[PDB]
């Protein structure tokens, strides 16, 4: 038939994180998806510099208005990521409500950007008026999430420390409406060994209602990667509607994506960058375009155990 | 490559037209294209509504700013299309200009959006005072425009009712300033009936021994009873492509492009009728471009159209 995205993320000219992160992924993979540019920046905030204008709420909703009118509001799916301003995910929550009410089985994939940790723990890079919102108002609307320890530990109160923690909060979450849950990375160890990070995932349906419960222990790249997590829940969206109801292969071929991609961008970035010398940002950027074919179908590089 | 390309169009959230039109497919054939976004509405003005904010020459250049604070403006090429503010037009000069002080090769393929014509009878759809801007700083940057006959007929001045003043307008429009002229339709005659638009390409380059040639050639293009947006844009776009794959061979990169804008809108027409249902036309919004349902197309157009040798 016809899979409709409403994408509202960032975009920058030079580069991919936002809706540049997303929307080329989701193109090759035959989704109809629609770009809502958030902002509008030379480049990610990651570099020395840059340069950029904002989208408010009254743009936003003036936006969706030119949409409406059209009879254009009707879709499958909706996915939004990192936002800076209250009033601004305010004016989104709205929406995505109004979306559900014209199409009562529309999806809403909710990346709850809040922060992140470095070693030890984190701190947010977005305002702290923002958390509530999101606990009160964006996660229950949401049908999938998609946060890294951090935001699963902000958006439930309580603190990870194990695999079973993890599966508590991640509980917790679905008790707040989301029946799709995601950890996209952990500081969880592995049997591996120290070099991996940890994605876990959990989706509750009826077959009867039944769980899902899957484990993931994916290898290290020795760099930081930005627009990994949109590009992650863009193409857990693509491969959950390929894939209902199969949370073990849709993860498993979004982290394999994953991997190829920057498994390509980490050695671009190394020939580019001095032999022995630490890859820059703009040297770092995700070899999206590159990576065409792996989008299209992933070589399955890692097996998800299930929990 | 990797091959920069800056697109400093239109954006729109439903549907394709300017940037929309172009990104996916140059990023499909490999293409490192950055999209600059001059204005973000819900969707073309081809519909009964549309609502929208739009980008300015300060911000335009703010943007710029970012990315020349980060060493980030070295392009291969630039691509522009309709402009709607003589001050941005301007603005867009200016960056063009500094981006070829940066790297003399770039090539700036520009498509000279001012108006086109309907039953016989043309006229504009832009501001007036930008057809001197065009004429006096744009074009003359410009290495690859492709103007539509109208745009052809203002930006020289002499109209065009034959394949001769075809010709002879494009060799006014090299002399102005782009090695590559395609005038991507026009009413003219053709030898297979009325419903036919006629495509003329012409390129001027120097050969490896120096001599300074012309490759000419003619397409006719049978009419799709509908009127779509976004088809220029994606005309352009796929021309930066092609003649990057075939740089020299005019011939080539045109039956690529017009056959490729074939597939997609016979995909699209096809796809539209059935959405509309037998007798009706078919909606602004049942004629988007298929775009994504076109990935195949766009990476290895099958010819369909053959060009004539001029
Ligand atoms: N350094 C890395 N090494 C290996 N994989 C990585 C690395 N960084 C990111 N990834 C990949 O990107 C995915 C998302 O991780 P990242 O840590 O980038 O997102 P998050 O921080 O989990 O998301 P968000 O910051 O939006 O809340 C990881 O699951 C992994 O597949
Ligand atoms: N109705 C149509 N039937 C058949 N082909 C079409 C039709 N409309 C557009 N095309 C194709 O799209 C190309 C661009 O034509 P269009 O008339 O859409 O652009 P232009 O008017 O030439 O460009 P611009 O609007 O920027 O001045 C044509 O050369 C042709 O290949
Ligand atoms: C006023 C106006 N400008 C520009 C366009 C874009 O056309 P193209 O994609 O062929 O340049 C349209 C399409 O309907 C239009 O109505
Ligand atoms: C504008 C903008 N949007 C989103 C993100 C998150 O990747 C960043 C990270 O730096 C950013 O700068
Ligand atoms: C905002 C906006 N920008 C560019 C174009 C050119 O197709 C249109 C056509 O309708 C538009 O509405
Ligand atoms: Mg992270
Ligand atoms: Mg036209
Ligand atoms: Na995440
Ligand atoms: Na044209």
């Amino acid at each position: 038939e016809e899979c409709r995205v409403l994408s509202i993320q960032s975009h920058v000219i030079r580069g991919y994180v936002g809706n540049r992160a997303a929307t080329f992924p989701l193109q090759v993979l035959g989704f109809e998806i629609d770009a809502v540019n958030s902002v509008q920046f030379s480049n990610h905030t990651g570099y020395a510099h840059w340069k950029g204008q904002v989208l408010n709420s009254d743009e936003l909703q003036e936006l969706y208005e030119g949409l409406r009118l059209n009879n254009m509001n009707k879709y499958d799916y909706v996915l939004t990521g990192y936002t800076r301003d209250k009033s601004f995910l305010a004016m989104v929550v709205d929406i995505v409500q109004e979306l559900k009410q014209q199409n009562p089985r529309l999806v809403y994939v909710c990346d709850p950007v809040l922060g992140d940790k470095w070693d030890g723990e984190g701190s947010m890079y977005v305002p702290e008026d923002l958390l509530p919102v999101y606990k009160e108002k964006v996660v229950p609307l949401a049908d999938i999430i998609t946060p890294n320890q951090f935001e699963a530990e902000l958006l439930s109160g309580r603190k990870i420390h194990s695999q079973e923690e993890a599966l508590r909060v991640m509980d917790m979450l679905h008790s707040m409406g989301p029946d799709t849950v995601v950890i996209t990375s952990s500081d969880l160890p592995s049997p591996q060994g120290s070099n991996y990070l940890i994605v876990l995932g959990s989706q509750r349906r009826r077959n009867s209602v039944v769980m899902e419960r899957i484990r993931m222990d994916i290898r290290k790249v020795d760099a930081v990667f930005v627009g990994t997590g949109a590009l992650f829940a863009a193409m857990l969206l693509a491969w959950t509607h390929k894939h209902p109801n199969n949370l073990k292969v849709a993860c498993e071929k979004t982290v394999s994506t994953l991997h190829h991609v920057l498994q390509r961008t980490i050695q671009c970035a190394k020939a580019q960058a001095g032999e022995g010398v630490r890859p820059s940002p703009m040297q770092l950027e995700l070899r999206m375009v590159q990576s065409k074919r792996d989008i299209e179908d992933p070589e399955i590089v890692v097996q998800a155990t299930v929990l």
